[PDB]
């Protein structure tokens, strides 16, 4: 009953360091570029969030989509003490193994493991998870959920002037409607990053919105 995500966590476990946050991503990172492809790694895309997540000391994130917690990994190994990252996974197995490579990394304190649809978990945060405002929201699930999730987060009271969304493959496979919204939205002020996909030979990129606030009613 072997899958790729059991293989990338054994690699992870044999290669890197117990504790270590950057050997466990450069672990899965040569995994994947060697001996299989999975979804939601790659340092370059990295290297944007790093920054991201550097510029805005968020001290709450949520994270849609951790698939086997790479960019958890990512993202906890950079938060302050007392900094919280609340992660989404729709799939069991994937969640089981989005914990294991915390625990590995060490991180396991710093992120919540949430199993279940974004689209249910998202209103619980406040009643649930004692969260008033998000300071961060990274988006790499479902590419037609970037869209509702992020109207269903404004509609919760959950985003804030100055919360940071950050969305992978917006352009590859591409998110349309989400982009034309943001971009055409004066809520959010929008920010490009490209990041090219070096073996597929094709350029993806991520979106920054930072939410300005909600839009004013017409006096
Ligand atoms: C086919 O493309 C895919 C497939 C899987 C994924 C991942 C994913 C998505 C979710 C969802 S979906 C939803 C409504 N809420 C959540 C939390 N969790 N994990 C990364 C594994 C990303 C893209
Ligand atoms: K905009
Ligand atoms: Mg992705």
């Amino acid at each position: 009953g072997d899958t790729k995500e059991q293989r990338i966590l054994r690699y992870v476990q044999q290669n890197a360091k117990p504790g270590d946050p950057q050997s466990v991503l450069e672990a899965i990172d040569t995994y994947c570029t060697q001996k299989e492809w999975a979804m939601n790694v790659g340092d370059a895309k990295g290297q944007i969030m790093d920054a991201v997540i550097r510029e805005y000391s968020p001290s709450l994130v949520l994270e849609l989509g951790a698939y086997c917690g790479y960019s958890a990994v990512r993202m906890a190994r950079l938060l302050q003490p007392g900094a919280r990252l609340l992660t989404m996974e729709i799939n069991p197995d994937c969640a089981a193994i989005t914990q294991q490579m915390l625990n590995f990394a060490g991180l396991q304190d710093k992120v919540t493991i949430l199993n279940g649809a974004s689209q249910d978990l998202i209103p619980q945060l406040k009643k649930k998870y004692d969260v008033d405002t998000l300071d961060m929201v990274f988006l790499d699930h479902w590419k037609d959920r970037y869209l509702p999730d992020t109207l269903l987060l404004e509609k919760c009271g959950l985003l804030r002037k100055g919360t940071v969304l950050l969305a992978d493959n917006v352009i590859v496979p591409g998110t349309p409607d989400f982009l034309a919204y943001v971009r055409g939205s004066s809520s959010f002020e929008c920010t490009h990053y490209s990041s090219y996909l070096e073996y597929m030979k094709v350029v993806d990129g991520l979106e920054k919105a930072i939410y300005q606030g909600p839009s004013s009613p017409d006096k």
